[PDB]
């Protein structure tokens, strides 16, 4: 009966109150074919007043349709629009963002429409009556930026930029080019470079756009062709990335007018702002930054006060794979050219970036010392190891006491010492050993927390400020107890935290992860092994994002990377069917293996080289207990001998 009572609906002389029973009994009944019927016939017997019974079983079934035609539903709710209220718009607002990912796009155009018109509505002279409404209409404008770009329907694109634009954007440019830096930093998604081409080219800087074989390109070599050069730029460019040019080319067009007119105050107290806008770039996409040419454009300001801790191109920077002179740029003259006033920290950040490509390290050792520490003793101790380059003997013994002996000389450097050199020990206490691991070394960096031994500041480290840093030197100290037989510490403690901390904290660690292929040859597994494995290489590959000042850069980057990694490869390889078809009938197999391990060359660095000199000798005990005997000992006679000569 129902059914019917939709096409006298399709006139419009019904009362959704003779059958409002009607219109929900039936809710819940084939399903939903029946009530979406009856959602489209309550939109014509709406603009009425009540929403109890309504709004109780709506954002219950909104979400649940992954179906779309009984999900034009939510055009449907527009007419619930002017009957409003505060709170009640909140908990029913979260349906609205989330339909972005379904896959009709005919609700998105009232999904965002109707953001549209709470947006209008809701600007209110900030009178801020409500510190829940008010979450609405920033939680509002995150979808307008959300949705800007990205659909195949570029008229959603024209439509809301448009909208950005007609009593938004001020018709002024210098203006709209103050706002428009207040509408980037939100975003936490890449491109909206092609957004700033599109916003600042189409308005020029009038209401209009253009105000004004050998006989064509003669007569008029100059107006007609300012106009047509100028859009051909901004179309050529969402298509790829390499756009940067513009916007440096925008910051002195910008600059520049600010200069022979407004007075400096305001300009000052201006840019002052816009520092906060690109802190606020560092936290909102911080760590979010691949694309690198977010990066390196915005710290390419040069202007006299770009200065920021840019502890954020640190960490951040890192992703970003840039060496970037910016934070020593205005040190040296723009920001102090005029021990106190010099930067308490901006030195140290180009520290962590002539470190994070260690080559750079001797580069980094002549500015570190003598450059800005004043110990004496501690530097012509250290410093004159690093030339000695047998640290592992002179720097240790001239480096560990100050720790040790509690500044029993006047050591009225070893005050100035305790904010720095309590920081450069902690770069050389894991530098003293490049190597040998020992459990001096496992004792080295947990010593960081309680004397007795904390596991909970170890995972607690990661959390706060510092600490992370020397999260991998810890685990390198895996080794050396990974030659002994007691299995006990790390794994009975990491392993453990990778379950727990799989959803946020071991899974976005786990990129450092040729560590995890060597565990688990401790419990006969392969599998995971390959995963994690493969995955390395992969990553190892986007390293490779690099070709500038190449030969440091690479050579690290390189030359243990792809040695590691085969040395690996081929052992799994070649210890499943090859391991075990080999071991179980012939022996010279096994040995024809070994002359393709002896003719492996060493580059002259050491380290890595060194290092995979423990994954060939557990390949080896891995197998001689899976698994003559004599040859087997002159191999290891053989392929020990190699590794100490």
């Amino acid at each position: 009966f129902i059914v019917c009572l939709n096409k006298v609906t399709k006139s419009f002389p019904p009362l959704a109150d003779r059958f409002m029973n009607a219109v929900f009994f039936l809710l819940p009944k084939v399903l939903k074919t029946l009530c979406l019927e009856v959602v489209l016939c309550r939109v014509e017997g709406m603009t009425e007043l009540y929403f109890q019974l309504k709004s109780k079983d709506f954002v219950q079934v909104m979400r649940h349709r992954d179906d779309e035609r009984q999900k034009v539903c939510l055009d449907i709710i527009y007419k619930m629009m002017p009957k409003l209220k505060p709170v009640e718009l909140r908990e029913l607002l979260n349906p609205v963002v989330e339909f972005v990912s379904h896959p009709s796009t005919t609700c998105r155009e009232q999904m965002y429409n109707i953001l549209m018109w709470i947006h209008d509505n809701y600007r209110d002279p900030e009178s801020e009556t409500d510190n829940d409404s008010q979450e609405i209409f920033k939680l509002a404008k995150d979808v307008l930026i959300q949705g800007l770009i990205d659909e195949n329907p570029g008229l959603q694109l024209i439509i809301r930029n448009f909208w950005s634009h007609e009593t938004r954007l001020p018709s002024n440019t210098l203006d709209r080019l103050l706002a428009l830096n207040s509408l980037y930093s939100p975003k936490i998604e890449v491109h909206f470079l092609s957004l700033a081409t599109n916003f600042l080219l189409e308005m020029t800087s009038m209401s209009p756009d253009y105000p004004n074989y050998r006989h064509g390109d003669l007569p008029d070599i100059q107006i007609k062709h300012s106009s047509l050069i100028t859009p051909l730029q901004a179309v050529a460019q969402r298509d790829p990335i390499i756009a940067k040019q513009l916007f440096s080319s925008l910051f002195s067009g910008i600059l520049k007018e600010m200069d022979k007119f407004k007075t400096l105050s305001e300009k000052n107290n201006i840019t002052q702002k816009l520092l906060q806008d690109f802190n606020r770039f560092l936290n909102t996409t911080f760590s979010f930054f691949p694309p690198f040419v977010s990066c390196i454009q915005d710290i390419s300001c040069q202007h006299a006060a770009l200065l920021s801790l840019d502890p954020a191109a640190v960490s951040a920077g890192c992703l970003a794979s840039l060496q970037q002179p910016v934070g020593i740029r205005l040190l040296e003259e723009a920001l102090l050219r005029l021990a106190k006033r010099v930067r308490g920290k901006a030195r140290l950040p180009p520290d962590v970036l002539r470190w994070v490509e260690l080559l750079y390290r001797s580069i980094g050792e002549y500015d570190v010392l003598r450059g800005i520490f004043t110990s004496e003793i501690g530097t012509k101790q250290i410093t004159q190891s690093a030339l000695l380059a047998e640290a592992r003997s002179d720097y240790s013994e001239a480096a560990k006491q100050y720790d040790e002996a509690l500044n029993k000389q006047d050591w009225v450097d070893g005050e100035p010492t305790e904010a720095e050199k309590d920081f450069w020990e902690l770069a050389s206490l894991d530098c003293y050993n490049h190597l040998a691991e020992w459990k001096s070394l496992e004792y080295c960096s947990t010593a960081s927390i309680d004397s007795e031994n904390p596991p909970d500041l170890n995972k607690i480290w990661s959390e706060p400020f510092y600490q992370e840093t020397y999260l991998p030197y810890m685990i390198r100290s895996k080794l050396k107890l990974l030659l002994q037989g007691e299995a006990d510490q790390s794994l009975l403690t990491f392993i453990d935290k990778a379950m727990h901390g799989e959803l946020q904290k071991a899974i976005l660690e786990l990129h450092y992860s040729q560590e995890l292929s060597l565990l688990y040859l401790l419990q006969d597994d392969v599998d995971r092994a390959k995963y994690y494995i493969q995955n390395g290489i992969q990553s190892f590959m986007q390293n490779y994002s690099s070709i500038d000042v190449l030969l440091h850069q690479s050579r690290l980057t390189k030359l243990q990377s792809v040695q590691a990694l085969t040395e690996i490869q081929e052992f799994i390889s070649f210890i499943s069917k090859q391991g075990n078809l080999s071991s179980q009938v012939p022996l010279k197999r096994l040995l024809n293996t070994w002359t393709n391990r002896y003719p492996d060359a060493k580059m002259d660095p050491m380290n890595i080289w060194d290092d995979i000199i423990t994954n060939r000798c557990f390949f080896l005990s891995k197998i001689e207990e899976k698994l003559i005997s004599s040859l087997i000992r002159s191999c290891k006679f053989s392929m020990k001998m190699k590794m100490i000569d």
